[PDB]
């Protein structure tokens, strides 16, 4: 009765599985933390709901790591490793390695004050080489729910960092769900109805960054409209050329009799478009985030104009010339 499996803390599964707790929830059921007493080691287990359109999604899952994990490269080690899956109960359990806790439980460490830059430079480092990763053309996968709660610790004192859960994902030129990505984490070419590729992860990631050094979201929408008007505060309006394709143009915004696009107003007040500078946001110039990095080491002007700048070429409108991985690993913000 009902799609999650019972468990009581302290029962051992096929004479091997101490469940110690339960550690993570999400709509795919939920982590729990047990002992593998065979292997002598903690591994948190994902099970899957007994519901269809939850199983589909971690079967797509299990191919996708299985896929991940048949390449010889390091790279590979920014994604969390499946080490096995089996039927139990009549639920899909997926059995990983135990990581430590998410980008957001870090932020709530700080009071949501933000991470330094050094700490943002190296979670950057790694998830630009993860991007490079699902990017190889074999791969071509589209992770499509990018945000903190899915970006793990290795270890609580270290700065190594996993990417979990590919339950939406999917590869280049597929359309399986009706809406894909996070709403504060969503590209604009989503919002707009466009069609999407690999570009969309790095938009979210320019997003996660932003929210990991000054400590909350770059653009918290209640919902799509919000959402969009929110990113056009900061970015300016759509160039005409993408919003002249787009299925939900006139959703946002109206096209003026001189070709020229304007925000729609809301059936109801927002920042002129623009106005809301990046450059402000993550205070370049007057001590960072709320002034609270005035002086400290490692928050130097000429530091935050080389964030800025490779947030910005993570934010281009333009999914085809928004900065890719490969590049942003070359950025002056990561030259040792
Ligand atoms: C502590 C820990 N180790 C983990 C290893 C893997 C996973 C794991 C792996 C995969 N593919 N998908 C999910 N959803 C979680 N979740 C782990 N958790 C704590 C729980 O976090 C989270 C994070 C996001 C959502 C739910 N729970």
């Amino acid at each position: 009765r009902g799609s999650h499996m019972i468990v009581k803390n302290g029962e051992k599964w096929m004479d091997r599985y101490e469940i110690d707790s339960l550690i993570g929830k999400g709509s795919f059921g939920q982590v729990v933390k047990a002992y593998d007493r065979v292997e002598q080691e903690w591994v948190a287990i994902k099970i899957i709901k007994n519901k269809k359109a939850f199983l589909n999604q971690a079967q797509i899952e299990v191919r996708l790591l299985e896929l991940m994990n048949k390449h010889d490269t390091e790279m590979k080690y920014y994604i969390v490793h499946l080490k096995r899956h089996f039927m139990f109960r009549n639920h899909l359990c997926l059995v990983f390695e135990m990581l430590s806790y998410n980008l957001y439980d870090l932020l709530r460490n700080t009071n949501f004050r933000g991470v330094s830059l050094n700490l943002t430079r190296k979670f950057a480092q790694q998830m630009c080489t993860a991007l490079l990763f699902l990017a190889t053309p074999e791969l071509s996968i589209i992770h499509c729910d990018l945000k903190p709660e899915n970006i793990l610790l290795c270890n609580p004192k270290r700065s190594a960092i996993k990417i979990v859960d590919f339950g939406s994902s999917c590869q280049l030129g597929q359309r399986i769900y009706q809406y894909i990505q996070s709403r504060f984490y969503r590209s604009p070419e989503v919002l707009l109805g466009m069609p999407y590729d690999l570009a969309i992860d790095m938009w979210s990631l320019g997003c996660i960054l932003v929210e990991m050094h000054t400590g909350e979201p770059l653009f918290s929408g209640a919902n799509e409209v919000d959402q969009m008007n929110k990113i056009v505060e900061v970015l300016g309006i759509p160039p005409a050329h993408i919003l002249d394709q787009a299925p939900k143009a006139r959703k946002f915004f109206e096209k003026l009799p001189d070709g020229t696009w304007n925000l729609k107003k809301t059936k109801d007040e927002y920042k002129p478009p623009g106005t809301r500078k990046l450059h402000n946001i993550l205070g370049v110039e007057t001590g960072g985030p709320g002034g609270r990095r005035a002086g400290e080491s490692g928050h130097t002007v000429a530091d935050y104009l080389k964030f800025k700048d490779l947030i910005l070429r993570m934010l281009d409108y333009d999914p085809k010339t928004r900065i890719q991985p490969y590049y942003a690993l070359q950025h002056s913000f990561f030259k040792k």
